[PDB]
């Protein structure tokens, strides 16, 4: 078990860096997240904010979610994020990935009462 808010946590935030330095972040971090362990999660975005900054997104701009829902949300503030993609030469279990840092706007779904992030849907 494990709610929706808490495996977003798991999935997508990462307080602790201001900005994942170097090329060894997304192959450590999508592993220590759990996100390889079944298959290599292909595209996963971390947000290294404060869990409040990322939570009020649900209360900023409303925006259509990828696949149709109305619950996304962008930030109106850019935040620092790092996207980890996986290689070419990546072959399960050893999940390999390129780490990108940006600062971008967040696009979060959100659900419940709290209204939390549950999914990421993207960056603009």
């Amino acid at each position: 078990k494990e709610t929706a808010a808490a495996k977003f946590e798991r999935q997508h935030m990462d307080s602790s860096t201001s900005a994942a330095s170097s090329s060894n972040y997304c192959n450590q971090m999508m592993k220590s997240r759990n996100l390889t362990k079944d298959r290599c999660k292909p595209v996963n975005t971390f947000v290294h904010e404060s869990l409040a900054d990322v939570q009020a997104v649900c209360s900023q701009k409303n925006v259509a979610c990828k696949n149709g829902q109305t619950n996304c949300y962008q930030s109106y503030s850019t935040m620092s994020i790092t996207d980890c993609r996986e290689t070419g030469s990546s072959k399960y279990p050893n999940c390999a990935y390129k780490t990108t840092q940006a600062n971008k706007h967040i696009i979060v779904a959100c659900e419940g009462n709290p209204y939390v992030p549950v999914h990421f849907d993207a960056s603009v």
